[PDB]
């Protein structure tokens, strides 16, 4: 099987990544960055984010693998004295896939424009170019709340154990089909009025932002930052495409959960 | 079609139900209470709470229909200068049917016990008999957390307006097979730890609470609060059983929270 | 100088105050529990909340001390290991006193009634006797809002770390002769309106209490809870009175909740 | 007296500004910009924030008021039809002052640097150059926190209804001298913690941040922002100086309150 390995780039991550390329020497098991079937992350979830958005146009081709340097790894499953056993584990083929849905965003400008498209693992978040932030906010088709504050975020539900989790959303297990809209410091008064709860969309319902002044906004997937000028529209939908983790063994949402927020 | 209807009690309701009762004997159409194929609801939220825990052994054999008489109707679909029309098409049968999610609580207790079952359409709570209330949170056999503070509370996606809504939940869309866990005042500090965030689980997700201390426990279920003694475990899941509604006419579930809580 | 000790009742503090009494027999210092100037406890907060509500109509007269036998002492100053060092300078009169301010409560009832009277140490809350909980709120003699949700809570500035924290209130620096009002599941609709947020009251300001239907209330007062009957109103004010602590040596208000909250 | 009055400059702010000028030449009272005892403001609370960093050298000798075009005055006072009452009112001196707290910000740098102050009216918050947020919080000298996140705000008295209400922060009556601190978007897991609640401070409390990594931050006074480099502390307290207004009638602040988010 082809695969390849990223690293955090510290010696710790590039030293565990040169011995399983060693280790996986001694099977077959071909390294390869362009067309890999198992992509494995060696760093923290930064280090997988970055792995996930090298291969969005693989996405059904690909297993994703993670091992935190950390702590702190959601997308990690395993720890680096455990590697060896991976190694192991992976050239023999013993696992099953799990799949996590992902979120599509759609940027449409004036003139032209594009229509760029992007794909998030975590969430797409809205602010302004600074700026007062106003938008509304269109829900398939019908004008639900002229929204004033800080920004916006749109997460997956692995996402929301990340920044929705800092806004006050609800932590959603992956296997629910779902996005969640949280808000970034709503205005609520006698004149201006949001839901000021999260909002739990299903696949195929379509959230659309549609400026109010301001036409230039800071929009945010994952990592990626950028700069969007004369947006006429952003669209929000559950993807049809979703990331594939390769396990391996059992290892809960809730448990991963309790481990990141709780106690380990 | 065999039909029923229920009245809030006060003259406006009550009248209302005796033109419907008048209109329907112009078609085809027999009142019958005991083994109605359609329940019409006419009051506020709590009528037709009501209504639904009268019928909750019937529930895969009933359509249920709002009118309300409020403000408020997030179950009502109907205004009162509508009953005529509805009379109308409700006689003729042109309507599809919706289904929404609805939780099953088990209350367990020593001795015997039971193994006390119910149905919600909202919420089923749990709150001390006063009483600190410390709980085990336990997900799917695993211990999660211990929760200390006022009370938990367990939504169906309907629910999430409600007393979901209040204590800092999400609102969910009832076409998702969830439940929703929102705590109530917990207590964290260096010794005691717990979530803080909202949760949401699939169906076939079990939550169950088990007493630290105190095993007195008051328990709602929707407008239903009861004192259990001597329980050794409560237990959440979405059940196998729907509600089911009659329509009629496109009224979005986001726009029914656009009307209650935006503006209308 | 007279003193008394209560102890939380254990083992471990029972014999904690026997050898404590017996250091103290080495001075000048007399042990009366009717008319102390020092009282001791040894325990948690809920043993010297206890303390404090003893002794509450002597509150001029007398320096409070705690030594905790936790985790947990925001009313400890002491551990147990340190008990011997505090008999030593409590002897010798080696303390500055510092003041905090208290909460007064007046239950104003129907026919007679009274008045009742309560001070606070922590806080007073308001609940139903079971029970939709709806109240006018009434700040300085303006109607403020119509309050509809679980309860209200008001606050000392000591108190800020305790109840007052679960519900989303401010921590309020004890130097400030203040109260804090916060919300416990407030319903915010269309028709339904609550300010949301915790709200700091000045001394002198009057908040005021006033039954809409149900006139049954579930009062706490720190530990204490009652039900009272036939309510005309529920009166908030900072009291005129102060809780006196000996100190002793430096430990700031902001480093002791960071012990209780971030790190210890 | 000496006056000035500043317009938001649409057109109905300018003929109200011109007709109030020409009242105004009725009495005594003469126009001045560079040295007024009062400062009259038409428009909204962006246009009165204007006012009083356009004047903030001469707090000490200038009474403030605010006439409304809005919706929305928090820091007026006055509707446009009451504006020739208000020039008959002023010009008999017919009015008792009331002072509002200020808060002190200080920035200091590396090499030169500087010591930058600034005083506001509402808030200051500070946020990344985009850029992770990360600084430790010291209070009076002793660490606190590690704060990670989006950002922190630093509000006023009557700060308190603005930004820090949509943070959670509670409503702190103006009679009261503190300053409050709201976080924005808290980053808390196993590894990463910070206290959630907003803090409340007395005067002569000092707040310093300090950054960890990442000395470039995004600093708010009020409407004004700037990009400051190379910042080895943000310093926070309550200002010496404070706003007067004039007053005129009553209009308590928790009426205020009431009128801007519950009805009027
Ligand atoms: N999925 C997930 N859950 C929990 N924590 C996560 C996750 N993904 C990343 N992280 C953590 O985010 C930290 C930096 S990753 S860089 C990009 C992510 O930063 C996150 N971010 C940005 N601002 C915030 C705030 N303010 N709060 C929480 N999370 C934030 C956002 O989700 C982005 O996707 C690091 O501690 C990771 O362990
Ligand atoms: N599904 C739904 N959404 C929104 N509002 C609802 C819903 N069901 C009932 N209600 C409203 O609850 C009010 C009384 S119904 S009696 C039983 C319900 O009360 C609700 N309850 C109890 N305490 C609270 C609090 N504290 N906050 C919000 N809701 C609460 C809870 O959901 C129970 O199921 C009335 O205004 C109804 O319009
Ligand atoms: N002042 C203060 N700060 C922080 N923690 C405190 C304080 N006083 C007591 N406690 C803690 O409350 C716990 C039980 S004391 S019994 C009476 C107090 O319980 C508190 N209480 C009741 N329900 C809650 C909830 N739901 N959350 C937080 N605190 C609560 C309330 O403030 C009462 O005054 C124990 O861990 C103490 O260390
Ligand atoms: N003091 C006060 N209370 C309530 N509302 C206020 C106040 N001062 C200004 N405003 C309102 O802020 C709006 C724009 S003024 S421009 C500068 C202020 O914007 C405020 N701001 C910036 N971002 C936010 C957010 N996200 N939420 C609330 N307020 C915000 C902040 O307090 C600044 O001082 C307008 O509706 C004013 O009526």
């Amino acid at each position: 099987m082809k695969y390849m390995i990223t690293s955090k780039g510290d010696e710790k991550s590039d030293l565990l990544r040169l011995n399983m390329i060693a280790g996986f020497g001694e099977y077959d098991m071909e390294y390869d960055d362009v067309e890999p079937e198992i992509v494995i992350s060696i760093g923290g979830d930064g280090t997988f984010l970055s792995a996930f958005h090298q291969y969005e146009e693989r996405l059904d081709e690909i297993a994703f693998i993670g091992i935190h340097t950390g702590h702190l790894g959601f997308y990690a499953d395993w720890r680096p004295a455990e590697a060896d056993k991976l190694v192991k584990l992976l050239a023999k083929g013993e696992y099953q896939k799990v799949s996590y849905p992902l979120l599509k965003t759609t940027v449409k400008y004036g003139i032209g424009k594009k229509e760029a498209t992007y794909l998030a693992l975590n969430e797409s978040t809205v602010k302004s170019s600074g700026g007062p932030f106003v938008v509304d906010v269109v829900i398939n088709d019908i004008h639900f709340e002229r929204f004033r504050g800080d920004g916006l975020c749109m997460s997956t539900p692995s996402g929301t154990t990340a920044y929705n989790k800092s806004l006050g959303g609800a932590l959603m297990h992956p296997s629910i089909e779902a996005m969640q809209l949280t808000e970034m410091a709503s205005i609520n008064n006698r004149v201006y009025r949001t839901i000021g709860s999260p909002l739990v969309f299903p696949k195929h319902h379509v959230v659309s932002l549609q400026p109010v002044n301001d036409k230039d906004f800071q929009i945010s997937v994952d990592h990626l930052s950028i700069l969007h000028r004369d947006v006429q529209e952003i669209r929000y939908e559950v993807s049809a495409k979703k990331i594939h983790f390769a396990r391996f063994r059992s290892f809960p949402f809730w448990r991963r959960v309790h481990d990141s927020f709780i106690e380990d």
